[PDB]
């Protein structure tokens, strides 16, 4: 297991990154500091997580301390839905850069295919509670993302939560200048994404697996949802390998040639989650873990099911 995967922009991406959604602003600076100390070289961020300033404090301290060089870090952020207008994309990117206190991003993603009315609210609502869409389509947002590359603000651009027909729309875009480098999508043994992953990989798009542990801290969790970390069948595979269940859940996407971004603010778990370069799941183990799919989603963006570009009506 090589630690980096080559992207279609010619850059190499660390296959293990630290996630930061739900990382409290008072804890994420230490979490990122610890992660860099123990080997992480990829951080997944987003403006909508509201903690990029604090992530950036950690990155800047470790660069100043010469723990790491900027070229060795792979920092990812995402354009929120209320900034899909061509006129707003550069400013959104520059706010993220200023907060992370970076002069470029390694990868900038369209966070969802759905554009929303611009304004202060991240989910603008009409008086009946529906998200108010914007009329800007993904192809024009993609052209705006391409401009960021040509201005030196980002080294790579990509997409997130795009279904196969939306990926296809970008790939067939008239005048397409840069293909997406990455599609970041939810992926774990209960949502194995075999069709979308094969589609993307056949097109040279690298897939990043989010919520690889099933996001036990998601705010809408219910007692009765399936729990990957407690699943006896996955615990048994971990036991056989003398690893934790989380380590198996992280190694699993790695062996599918995916990038994976487990979140933790717990220093011991940050370190444990990185220790996944000392063991191999068998092909039998991989097939068995794939057999647990149930099309169960952590992130279904339920407030936006009537948006024209809602991604999860389509089978994949
Ligand atoms: N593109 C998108 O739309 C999108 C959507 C969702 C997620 N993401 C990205 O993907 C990242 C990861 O997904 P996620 O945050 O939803 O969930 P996750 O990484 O599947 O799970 C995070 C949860 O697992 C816990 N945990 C971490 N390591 C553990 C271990 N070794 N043992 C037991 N529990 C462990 C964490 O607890 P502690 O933190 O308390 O340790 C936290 O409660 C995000 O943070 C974000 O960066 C992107
Ligand atoms: N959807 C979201 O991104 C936030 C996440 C979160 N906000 C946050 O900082 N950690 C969280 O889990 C949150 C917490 C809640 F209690 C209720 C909604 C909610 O939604």
């Amino acid at each position: 297991m090589a630690s980096r995967i080559l992207l279609n922009n010619g850059a190499k991406m660390p296959i293990l990154g630290l996630g930061t959604w739900k990382s409290p602003p008072g804890q994420v600076t230490e979490a990122v500091k610890v992660a860099i100390d123990v080997g992480y070289r990829h951080i997944d961020c987003a403006h909508v997580y509201q903690n990029e300033n604090e992530v950036g404090v950690a990155i800047q301290e470790k660069l100043r301390e010469q723990v790491v060089k900027r070229e060795e870090l792979f920092i990812v952020s995402k354009l929120w839905c209320t900034y899909h207008e061509k006129g707003l994309v550069k400013g959104a990117c520059q706010k993220t850069l200023s907060d992370l206190k970076l002069d470029y991003l390694d990868l900038y993603l369209i966070h969802w295919p759905t554009g929303f009315k611009p304004g202060k609210e991240f989910f603008p609502l009409d008086e009946s509670g529906n998200v108010v869409p914007s009329d800007t389509n993904i192809l024009d947002t993609w052209a705006a993302m391409e401009e960021l590359v040509d201005e030196g603000l980002v080294k790579a651009i990509g997409i997130s939560n795009f279904n196969h027909l939306q990926v296809e729309m970008i790939l067939n875009k008239p005048g397409l200048k840069y293909k997406p480098a990455v599609n970041q999508i939810e992926c774990h043994p209960y949502l194995t994404q075999e069709k979308l992953i094969q589609y993307c990989q056949s097109k040279g798009i690298v897939v990043t697996a989010y919520s690889p542990l099933g996001s036990p801290d998601r705010p809408w969790a219910k007692p009765e949802d399936p729990s990957l970390l407690e699943d006896p069948r996955i615990k048994a595979i971990a036991a056989k390998h003398n690893k934790t269940t989380a380590q198996v859940l992280i190694r699993f996407p790695m062996q599918r040639n995916l990038v994976v971004i487990p979140k933790s603010v717990t220093p011991e778990r940050i370190a444990e989650n990185f220790k996944v370069f000392d063991f191999e799941l068998s092909s039998q183990d991989m097939t068995t873990l794939l057999s647990y799919n149930r099309n169960w989603r952590v992130c279904a963006l339920l407030s936006c099911t009537s948006h024209k570009d809602y991604p999860f009506h389509e089978e994949f």
